[PDB]
């Protein structure tokens, strides 16, 4: 009766920051309730931990109040059979909402909308009669979202808030043998949304694990692990905490053994009965063992070692009561003298943000995944990880710690939709509410060597609230460092300055909040510590310019311990169209409102974990060896801190434009911070004119657990020798005939026929033969289909004059006409001359003006020569160029240049100059929301069918002309064209990243010299 | 039917820390709602603010499960009408517990009995029609303890912990024109009270006010007040915070306006909107002014200067929508370089604990108190009150502010019961509860003057939670410094070492909390904090010994910046006799268990006002001016930090043997921290035989606010000299007669005769005329009835072995037996004389020895000198003398030495040699505990009836025996006995009193010479 619906909805709970939770239990490091010591010591599973994962019954209701009372008694006609876990926005019962900043909800703390999408899941299932002699039952949510309320076989059990951490309750006297059943209430919004506003998709429902645990009567109910150190690490302490419930009995005791392997290195037993601590006494219920450890093997992300700690609660006669364990790492985290150091020495953290995405499954994560991602990033070059912005999956800590990984633990607390930031977090009122999800949190991870820093939270500004966390957290666990970013980043409530998007050396003075220049930061009068930025380099689309200014930052300052990129994976989700096809979705793709549009898709990778070009850059930049060319010498700099070269090999190469003269390969004996010397042998040089250049791989030869062997961990090329060519061509056998028109100019030769229209030009049309060329005039092109920094935040309501987009639109440049100034055909003694002159200009402003020369001779190979004048006081031009159509379409593209990966000028230190082949389709970039991409350059020589195009350029080729990039919202829309469209520049603009919301591509990237000079070689084979 | 008692108390929300409250209002600082800005500003009466207080009607019921449903509609035929605020202990309904320490109720955190006696209070009342048109009705109960539920007009409103602090309810909705009822659960028990464990009383009820605030809709939610000064106090700026609630419309403005009397000193308007804060804005809803104050009066509790600050809330048009209020002090509070500095200087605090008590309404507090509380303090030499331990009603601040007292307000939180100490502060489970205490305590009591230091509660050792909330207050309010002494005193979490009962000069070295030496304690490696005690001096029954030891290291160490002594007023209650006569009881009284006894009066002052002797001592030591005599000029000091010795005499005067030679009167003009010096006139000097004292005294000649004219401030006293009698008496006329036999010797002389009884060895009787004068013969004395510290803890059960009364008990003192050893008598040329011996033995151990010599002469004057030796292996004798009982009663007392007031040995300082004349009834001191008392030292004559004794002394008489004293649990059980029993000490030890738990005499307060010499005159006029 009071465990009617009707009674309890009616406190209205989740419309309430007083009650966050009502009857759950404490929280605690991960138990499995081993009753064999090794199970417990092998990670065996606990047949005392059952899963309740898999099929439920699921009905949905708009609001809480539309759920009837029959539902606590029986499941109901129309309830679908869903799995668990799982996110019910996954399988269409209500839309996801990708919304950033703006919460989903109105603002009116701490209510909800009357409106609100609630989940019934129901259950049914057996408990085996000997759970219910003894022990204790419960129950545990690893996530539910947002809030909910538990009944079991009709009795009202509990409710929880906190979507990121586990609610446990005790069901030991509501369960009956045999056939028990589960009502699960869950709520979407709760007075816990005002404190969970990420930007990320809005979900809901049971999206973590379900579980059964079944424990003694007197059990462990908390172990703590710590590790001390000797001033060179020769030798530990490592210290457990225990402490049980139930009938404390003298013949209770502990014992707590250290395993390395199968070999037990240190073991220590007692009797419950702590030290005295204050006036009353000590703790009766509690115990601390110290165990000693000579030359302890350390724990970090170079090399994860790891020992097995196994907790056992027995009698003194031997007999085992239960047992629990974990992993150990033996690591030191300090910050000292303004730097942060592990085990001794500073890091250099190569991280990046990442979320619990799955494109599929919304918010509902698996082991694959996981170790997918874990992988990736290992393969890449990441140290670390921040878990943006939220507890993880219990799991990750684990995987993290074996595969090593440095991870920041991060509370679920997040208000940035309010105004100002700080509104709840300076409010005693949510003091409680915020203090459960630190307090929970580091009880629960605290034990795992992966994580080395916590954090408060995100984007809520700076209140008294974080203060008063911020010292719990010193008070409690002093052996890692807490940082906080809101409010400026660096308040009294962080150990580490770690602001966001702070430019290197550019300041960003905002009002109360700015962003100085990171290297300015540092220096500020009274600054001391160590400076890492919490997101950094905004990977949005065709980004990741600049990446490598913050690397060498952080090289040449030692304050500046490197930071976590923003962020890992795309926020995209699948949706399918009319004939069951699948296409990456964004925001308001659901019909989502309000919504953030592209702003989900920040990631270096695509959501099914196929990586960005970008990606590569970082892995570059993030190297851990370090080369200088001196003569004929290479200096190999290692930065890893612990390890050995020791499954490295150099690789080592000279080519002459693409032509290969010599290789070598050199075992590396460097230790970490250590430097190698490598002499080369006597190189090859040869007559031949060209471009000389070293390149240098190193390999991993044998596998590791995350890379596969001959993976590639590092590279650097130079250019060491350049041979100009002096070589005047062979006197034309031939002599093109120029044929005049009124329409036009024609020039022939051979087969060859090439003519240029009198009216507009341009070269119209070209002819091998009978067939024709091009598709579309050869004609100058001074914008590009804006990439996702180019645009920013500027949307058609709200425009962002800022943003480089408006700025070019405002001025013309995507409306420009142009107009033949001159044109004029002239015979040379061995070749034909055409001379044009244009002029584009908007609202009778001359933007630009360019100047060609065309120049065919006896050989049927034409040059161009290009001269652009660009108004001084109109937005520099995104790039400078030409364009057309051709009507072939071949299978490959082979070009000598940089590769084989799309470069752009502030983003091409990972590529190298080479020759590449690939196929066409490997010269587009399938960015989900499409814009100009797949550039390369630096490029020599290009070839395409029977074309080849001589110079210095960039160039990018594909099916889709930048309008039609332009023009479309999502890649799946793209249709390709008639034949190929190739852009062909002498310049290109940066593409920035610094953030995506104000412009960030710094002046050496910016075209703004006003004349540009540029000439081609257009011919055939 | 959701508001039934059956669904309400179905949740128990009192036996969860989870939920301290539900549907309450935020804290705020006193409103009252004026609408019109004079009242306001003269603090007139809000007609908005309506009092509950008087008759309701009550019914008690031993759980709350036993209400009844018919309750919440109507009232109870049996319900009483009893006067609210009350504490229904002090009705009848159940008991009042005295425990300490040991929780009242049965630890089983968060459990409470189900055996709860709950207390149903209604009230049937008026609200004006006017109250429900617009603006918001809500309601305020000051104090209910210790938890309760709210019902209006039968619907349920809401639920609230924390005995001390004001829950506050909007009303708005249930209220209907005319007729209400209010329906108010209390609940003794609840999970609030395991954090509410001091030691005092255990009471419950609805014990502060009730009322009723009708605010406007718009209207002002909070402020704060703040002063910042300049380097020399010249100017300063008062600061001023405001917030509103409602809606904002741009029309809307605050003034705020400070006044000093009539006079407006500053004025500023302005419109809502702070400055930008982060990322998102500002505050539209708050609006901070800031005023320019030249040459502000300060604050100080010297000179409590105060200005009215008005805060109107209007619309531009002018019109006043509602007025707030406060007091305004200007004061700077700031430790700096370990010293504590008001106002720029240091403080030296001379304060004491001081808890809500009162013996007849329990702990209910009213003006009057208050008021005559304050002047007491301030009388007798008090700067400063600790409120332990909890915060007090508000009325308090506001008289300290007026009057000028500093004030160390305390949150709510002991839960001294734990073991150990910590065990809830050390859990995040508990952090929210007590988070509340500490915060709410703040948001209302910030913008008092008087309150300087915030305390995180008493002993509840030290948590995470301590330091978590300390760094909250430093946060918001950084004005003061915040103490805390859990934990060992000088933790992390607090800005003062603030220990209880360390010592001077000796250490006690507790594991894990020990208690340095005061001296020491600063100059422990690290240490830099100015050391305050938290409380000092025990001052239970005859206490006080040392007192002065205390202040002279406080003089002497500028770190030493005084402390609070412990504790005001005797927390004993009345009760009732067969005769409907009252008497003081104390724990256990009341069939209270378990108890605590006598534990609950350590007052300075008995529960009616009414002072112990200690008063005095206190008075005296922490008098603000100090002496000096060289030669015949006088040195004056003064402490006084701020104010000019403006309502200051001091008289002075010369006298000989009481014998007054000379008087003056001279006017102080010594500024603060400054000397005067004071030349006296040629001082006469007579032949006569005698001491000369000079005695100087500081007088108030004008009344003050806290002060009568005449007072007298201070004083201190001399010996200037000596002349020694080198005159031999006159050859007695007579000769007395010496009568032999076998049972005694008789002398006689004259009317008068003499009986020593050969058998005992004791002078039996003797007569003047034909009266007898003695009941009981003249015999040896080496014990005392047993003062509270000499007790200390021990117990008829639990036996405390170390406590001096043990020592002695165990000993045989109080139980030995005198043996004649010796017993002669001889005639001499003009007198007789008389000597005996006694051993007074215990198991044949001989413990003292007594030699005396009685010598009678023609004079008729007996001349009795004594000799003891003590034996080394004894325990320290209480004291050294002789007593009888005479046969007399008379009804006054003179004697020539200290006094008036009863003194010990190390306690007399405050005492004057001199002739006093008191009635008898004045030489005993009513400690509600009977033990030794009344004595006073350094006698050199006495006198009673018709007898004087004459010599070097001390002495006390009173009509009770020290074995009646001895055995009577109550003052009030005391019966006077035959005629007047006199005790005549050659010797004294000291009373102690650094602690009531553990020997606190110093080692040159105890008889431990072995060897001791005296000498008495007898006779008569």
């Amino acid at each position: 009766i009071t465990d009617s619906l009707a009674v309890v909805l009616q406190r209205r709970d989740w419309e309430n920051p007083g009650v966050t939770q009502l009857n759950r239990l404490a929280a605690h490091p991960p138990f499995a309730s081993w009753r064999n010591s090794e199970e417990a010591r092998t990670d065996r599973p606990s047949q005392q931990l059952r899963s309740l994962n898999g099929e439920w019954r699921f009905a949905w209701f708009p609001a809480p109040e539309a759920v009837p009372e029959s539902w606590l008694e029986c499941d109901l006609p129309e309830a679908d059979t869903v799995v668990v876990p799982s996110n019910w926005q996954m399988h269409g019962y209500d839309a996801p909402i990708y919304t950033n900043v703006t919460y989903p909800i109105t603002v009116n703390p701490p209510f909800v909308p009357t409106e609100n999408p609630t989940g019934c899941y129901s259950l049914t299932f057996n408990v085996d009669e000997s759970w219910l002699q003894e022990g204790q039952t419960r129950i545990i949510f690893d996530g539910v979202n947002s809030a909910f309320h538990l009944w079991c076989n009709g009795r009202w059990v509990g409710y929880g808030q906190d979507s990121r951490l586990p609610s446990e309750f005790d069901l030991s006297a509501f369960l009956r043998a045999g056939e028990n059943r589960l009502a699960v209430m869950v709520l979407r919004w709760s007075d816990g949304s005002y404190l969970e506003d990420q930007d990320m998709w809005r979900m809901s429902g049971i999206f973590r694990d379900v579980s059964l645990l079944h424990k003694p009567t007197t059990q462990i109910s908390d172990f703590h692990v710590a590790t001390r150190f000797n001033d060179d690490f020769s030798r530990a302490v490592l210290e457990a905490e225990v402490q049980m419930c139930g009938e404390l009995r003298d013949y209770l005791r502990v014992t707590v053994s250290l395993w390395q392997g199968e070999t037990q290195v240190a073991s220590g037993t007692a009797p419950f009965g702590g030290e005295i601590i204050d006036e009353r006494g000590g703790y009766a219920d509690r115990v601390t063992l110290r165990l000693n450890v000579e030359n302890p093997k350390l724990w970090s992300a170079e090399i994860p070692n790891l020992y097995r700690a196994v907790v056992e609660l027995h009698t003194a006669d031997g007999t085992l009561i239960e047992a629990e364990a974990c992993d150990v790492g033996f690591r030191e985290v300090r910050i000292e003298n303004g730097l942060l150091l592990l085990n001794g020495k500073p890091l250099l953290i190569r991280g990046v943000n990442r979320h619990e995405h799955h494109p599929l499954h919304g918010q509902v994560m698996d082991e694959q995944t996981m170790v997918q991602d874990i992988l990736l990033m290992k393969q890449n070059n990441f140290n670390a990880v921040r878990c943006s912005h939220y507890p993880n999956h219990p799991l990750w800590y684990t995987l993290c710690d074996r595969y090593g990984l440095y991870v920041v633990d991060e509370a679920n607390i997040e208000t940035h939709g309010m105004v100002p930031m700080n509104r709840l977090t300076d409010d005693p009122r949510w003091l409680p509410a915020m203090s459960e999800r630190v307090t929970r949190m580091v009880q629960r991870d605290r034990n795992h060597p992966s994580v080395i820093i916590w954090s408060l939270g995100n984007e809520s500004g700076h209140g008294a609230n974080h203060d008063a966390l911020y010292r719990w957290i010193k008070s409690v666990d002093p052996s890692r460092p807490v940082q906080y970013e809101g409010g400026g980043a660096d308040t009294t409530a962080t150990d580490i300055i770690c602001p966001m998007y702070a430019r290197v050396d550019e300041d960003q003075p905002f009002p109360a909040v700015p962003k100085w220049s990171i290297k300015k930061w540092l220096s500020l009068p009274g600054e001391t510590r160590p400076l890492i930025l919490c997101e950094y380099a905004h990977a949005m689309g065709n980004s990741l310019g600049g990446f490598a200014k913050y690397w060498q930052a952080f090289r040449q300052y030692p304050r500046l311990q490197g930071g976590f990129v923003w962020d890992w994976v795309d926020q995209s989700l699948i949706k399918y169209d009319e004939n069951g096809n699948p296409w990456s979705a964004y925001g308001g793709d659901f019909g989502d409102t309000p919504n953030d549009r592209q702003f989900c898709m920040n990631g270096l990778v695509f959501a099914d974990r196929t990586p960005h070009p970008a990606l590569t850059e970082a892995k570059h930049q993030q190297q851990f060896f370090q080369f200088r060319l001196s003569g004929q010498t290479i200096e190999v700099t290692s930065e890893y801190l612990f390890r050995h070269s020791d499954n490295e090999l150099l690789h080592w190469m000279v080519a002459l434009d693409g032509k290969p003269l010599a290789s070598g390969e050199v075992p590396l004996d460097v230790a970490p911070q250590g430097k190698q010397l490598i002499e080369l042998p006597e190189l090859p040089q040869p007559e031949s004119a060209g471009q000389l250049w070293l390149t240098v791989r190193v390999v991993q030869p044998n596998a590791t657990a995350w890379s596969e062997a001959g993976h590639i961990s590092a590279w650097q090329q130079w250019r060491l020798a350049e041979n100009l060519s002096v070589t005047l061509p062979a006197a034309s056998h031939a002599i093109p005939h120029l044929t005049t028109s009124e329409m036009d100019f024609c020039i022939e030769l051979g087969n060859k026929r090439w003519q240029f229209n009198r009216q507009s030009g341009f070269l119209s049309q070209m002819w091998i033969g009978d067939k024709k060329q091009l598709l579309t005039p050869l004609r100058d092109q001074f914008t590009r289909a804006p990439l996702d920094n180019d645009i920013g935040v500027s949307e058609a309501t709200r425009i962002d004059p800022n943003a480089w987009v408006e700025r070019w639109k405002a001025a013309g440049h995507y409306q420009a006409e142009a107009a033949l100034l001159q044109c004029t055909a002239d015979t040379l003694a061995d070749a034909v001359l055409i001379t044009t002159a244009h002029a584009w200009q908007h609202q009778g402003k001359t933007l630009f003006i360019s100047r060609k020369t065309y120049r065919i001779d006896g050989s049927g190979q034409m040059a161009i020569t290009v001269d652009v004048e660009v108004a001084s006081d109109t937005p520099h031009p995104a790039r400078i160029g030409l364009n057309c159509q051709l009507a072939q379409v071949a299978e490959r593209v082979n070009w000598l240049g940089l590769g084989p990966q799309e470069n752009y000028p502030d983003r091409l230190t990972a590529a190298c100059f080479d020759r590449w082949d690939l196929p066409l389709s490997d010269m587009y970039t399938p960015y989900v929301f499409p814009s100009e991409n797949g550039l390369r350059c630096g490029t020599r020589e290009l070839n395409y069918g029977p074309h080849q195009w001589r110079g210095d350029f960039q160039f990018n080729i594909s099916r889709y002309s930048q309008q039609q990039l332009m023009e479309t919202s999502h890649r799946h829309l793209l249709h390709a064209e008639e034949g190929t469209w190739l852009n062909i520049d002498g310049f290109h603009m940066g593409i920035g990243g610094d953030d995506s919301w104000s412009p960030s591509v710094s002046a050496e990237f910016q075209l703004s010299a006003g004349r540009y000079h540029y000439q081609l070689v257009w011919c055939q084979k």
